[PDB]
């Protein structure tokens, strides 16, 4: 499943997966985005 959602930039791994990366579009909140799109 393609990674997508909301994640705290402090959370590791974000969205329960190290394959994805969290975009810090907020002070303590961001969004999960897969490094494949």
């Amino acid at each position: 499943a393609s990674c997508n959602g909301v994640c705290s930039p402090f959370e590791m791994p974000p969205c329960g997966t190290s394959a994805c990366r969290c975009i810090p579009v907020g002070l303590v909140i961001g969004y999960c985005r897969n490094p494949s799109g």
